[PDB]
């Protein structure tokens, strides 16, 4: 009874970890979108 | 039995999620970095 409270319990400090890995991993695909067309704005100003 | 080897299962599988939030957490700032670095070499470059 007391060690499935262990690990209902962990379960939920397992989810604010998995809660701030989708909210890191939304910024980093969506940076990165940014910073392929900054790539994209310099592989033009380089032909210039 | 068993819901003890359930428990170190998925404290095994929180050990992933620290450590990638821990490795996101990094990639998130030098990301950002090397983008608010290119977007000031960005506006030295269009005098150039």
């Amino acid at each position: 009874r007391e060690l499935e409270n262990e690990l209902d319990g962990e379960q939920r400090r397992h989810a604010d970890a998995q809660k701030n890995l989708r909210k890191s991993e939304r910024r980093i695909k969506e940076l990165s979108f940014q910073a392929d067309e900054d790539r994209k704005n310099h592989e033009r100003m380089q032909d210039l």
